[PDB]
């Protein structure tokens, strides 16, 4: 038993819920939080920028001291960091980024990172600003992650087409 509430399940190890990740995470404060990063790990907008902003900007601090020791991530690829206010620890995995003109295939790969960690709260990566279909991260996502996925869905209108389209 886990501190997760509110959420439909959608298979043996995927839930979902109607929520904004942020408040979630704050009510939750579990052991991982994912963010929807960028291989520079500049935290500008959507899930990337509204977590920084509820750490008060330490997530950047963090994230530009780990580019400048490491370089950049993969696309595809992840890593964990501090989860500072918010989480014991923030995975940040870089989905492809369609609008940017990188390759869908990639998707499966960064959702891959997720079976690290027993459980996560995690939004749906590539979607949103990162300009792939939401219900395609969807099915991806249950396609590949076998450990215990809670996604926070804040978008209404697209939580309902999601749950109403999901085979
Ligand atoms: C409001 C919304 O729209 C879509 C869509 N395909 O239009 C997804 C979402 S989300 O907020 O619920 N989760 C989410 C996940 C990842 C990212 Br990156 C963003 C953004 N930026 C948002």
């Amino acid at each position: 038993v886990n501190s997760f509430s509110g959420y439909l399940k959608l298979t043996d190890n995927v839930y979902i819920k109607n929520a904004d990740i942020v408040e979630e995470a704050k009510k939750v404060k579990p052991t991982v939080v994912v963010n929807a990063a960028n291989v520079y790990l500049k935290h500008g907008g959507g899930v990337a920028g509204a977590l920084n902003k509820a750490t008060n900007n330490a997530m950047q601090v963090e994230s530009d001291d780990y580019i400048a020791t490491n370089g950049p991530l993969k696309v595809g690829g992840s890593c964990v960091l501090s989860g500072h206010n918010l989480a014991k620890h923030c995975l940040h995995v870089v989905g492809p980024n369609v609008n940017k003109g990188e390759d869908i295939q990639l998707l499966k790969s960064a959702y891959e990172n997720f079976n690290q960690h027993e459980v996560l709260l995690a939004p749906l990566l590539s979607a949103g600003i990162f300009g792939a279909d939401p219900i395609h991260s969807l099915r991806v996502c249950v396609d590949t992650v076998r450990t215990n996925v809670y996604l926070a869905v804040f978008d209404k209108n697209l939580y309902d087409k999601l749950v109403s389209s999901f085979l």
